[PDB]
DNA sequence: TATATTATATAATTTATTAT
DNA sequence: ATAATAAATTATATAATATA
DNA sequence: TATATTATATAATTTATTAT
DNA sequence: ATAATAAATTATATAATATA
DNA sequence: TATATTATATAATTTATTAT
DNA sequence: ATAATAAATTATATAATATA
DNA sequence: TATATTATATAATTTATTAT
DNA sequence: ATAATAAATTATATAATATA
């Protein structure tokens, strides 16, 4: 019974290792799925930036996307140019998924020269002039050229749902990208 | 929440883990436990051999043992033999302690040499005659020279009883061993 | 008897063998974090230059918490923070004098092509749209015309070299300089 | 660059010693269990001859479960057991015919005085206790007598050894009758 | 550094050996 | 088997190396 | 997928037992 | 040493688990 | 051999750069 | 800010080595 | 007991924002 | 590019856990 307790034991252990190696792999394969979660939710909020001719080319062939852009530079300028204006049009059509990231007010100086910018200035001279009158106001004059607490949890709202939607508008983009025949 | 979840996850890998270093740990003290118990028991039912001058003189020197064997080599004769006598006295108080193991009983060719050994006889003639006289037997003469199933248990019960006071007569005698004043 | 004495001879290999093994993979632990302490240098010794803001400079004199320091530097009154402003504009001349600016690449196709024909207009979104349909409706030869030759590159290339080596020894002086530098001020 | 060349190129030295270390532990793992192999041989071909059991002997000849074969030679006739016993009989001569018996050591100290004063004893119980009384009746010198001298000890360490050998190629040669030794009785 | 190896230093025990 | 001894073998203890 | 464990299944060896 | 065995112990092989 | 590294091969995206 | 491009940087995919 | 992690606390840098 | 900032992001340091 002595070594009846200790080979319990034993068996014991080598389950509770088992258990251990399974949690293990399953911690590994949900870190996988959240890294390649967080790696479609920042290409899904980035900045939206018009595909080049080349790349284009590249989608639009089967072949490997590098030697397409190769080929694409030894183009005739008519070939060239069908491409291009193809191009266009799918960009138009593919910056129309996207919605643009809420920007925030114009805090402080920056908010000073919003208000005393005028038409028609040289704009080193009107900042740095703008910033000489800013650094002569006292500290509650600057302090009214802030936003409002009310105005910044505004823009945290709108921020919020932006970076909710840009997710299924990026989707919706890819699903376009996919099945877009040139026409 | 995903990360969330998933830090649960690996926080409950480490408490898993956790346990699982302290039941290895368990398991090993207990182990040696369990070995020093075996060792224990293997010498408490081992042949009892009368200790050597020697060894009970360096029993009786805090020095080390060897050098005390060694001191004892270039002893006298008379106190080499004051320290027989009374390494006899104590060999006999010591094998006091201990209770010879049961002997199983003569079974076969052996019950065989038992039953036709007559006194004043060769032994290598009188066992080569009984071997002749034994192999030419049938298989049922044989069978009535085994020993029966009654006595087999009794022999198992007699050395089981013997396994068990062997531990605590071996105990008896190491405080015996620790506590003995020549005298 | 050869054939223990072959398999000892092999048991000690392996344990000096591994104890080599464990000094490898510390050194190398070692020569990493020695290189990107040096790329972390190399990189903040490059990084654009801004203007150190008047609560970092007040928390860099303050032995204390640099949130604790900024906190202390808001409600000071309007002369007090005057004089802190100005011992940090002089701090920050004497700070931007040990830096060079990066150099610049030569601009190249459209850019190029703004740097050359930009004329003075009132509306700049206008002007750079009016730029981009003259570049458009440039045949690619004529664009051909408006990128950076091999050699303006190579010069540019030597000249980010010369700039990568140079920003560590101003960035050495610049840091000589930040921890010998007394208020005084 | 060159703090990035030299830990590449201990980076690379790392995995080149990790194999390198990975191979000298199977290798020693290898000639390990082969030593032991080595071991239990010469361990084997020189331990104490004992006749085989008529039942191992029949079990030798079936290619089935031993304990099955000795079972099915337990349930044999008188005549057929006798046939098998010869026959095992025969292959025990013709076994112990390979091998040598052990060179024992000389008697020493009261074996040795057994060994020279033993006269013929009907009770061989109180012959060895006489012999022991004599013995322990006697001085330390004369007890010094009875013991085995330097010569004597060697040339049995030189026979032991001839022995330890030749008793590899005895085993060798009986392995290979025991192969090739068909039933034939 | 606790806590397995390992190893190496020392003591305890068994074995061999005589005769049978 | 009785019986006695060194030698060999095994076991044990303490120190060193190595691995959690 | 080799390759330590490990475990356990089967066989091989050794032991004990008579007499002494 | 003589000799024949059941039984106990050890060794080897085969199958399973597991950790490189 | 599943299943982390790693690495190395290829594609996607951002940056710099002109003027302001 | 507008706008256009190669180049650089980053990210992604696939293949190789290594470690459970 | 160094020494990877790791984690988290604090500080440093960079970014965005106005105009353009 | 000019310039001043809150805020966001990244980097460095300090403290805790953990695994050599």
């Amino acid at each position: 019974t002595k070594a009846i307790r200790l080979q319990k034991k034993i068996n014991e252990a080598r389950s509770a290792k088992k258990n251990l190696q399974q949690q293990i792999k399953d911690i590994s394969t949900q870190h996988k799925t959240l890294s390649k979660q967080r790696k479609f939710e920042e290409k899904a909020r980035s900045k939206i930036h018009k595909l080049a001719p080349g790349n284009f080319y590249s989608m639009f062939q089967k072949k490997r996307a590098g030697d397409s852009v190769a080929e694409f530079y030894q183009f005739p300028e008519e070939e060239k140019a069908k491409w291009i204006a193809a191009r266009d049009a799918y960009w138009e059509k593919a910056k129309s998924y996207f919605t643009p990231k809420p920007k925030l007010g114009a805090n402080g100086f920056a908010k000073y020269v919003q208000e005393n910018y005028i038409r028609g200035d040289s704009l080193t001279e009107t900042m740095k002039k703008l910033a000489d009158e800013w650094n002569a106001l006292s500290e509650t004059e600057k302090q009214q050229y802030q936003i409002s607490k009310e105005d910044k949890e505004k823009y945290k709202k709108a921020l919020e749902k932006w970076k909710e939607l840009r997710l299924k508008e990026y989707s919706d983009y890819l699903k376009f990208k996919e099945n877009y025949k040139v026409e």
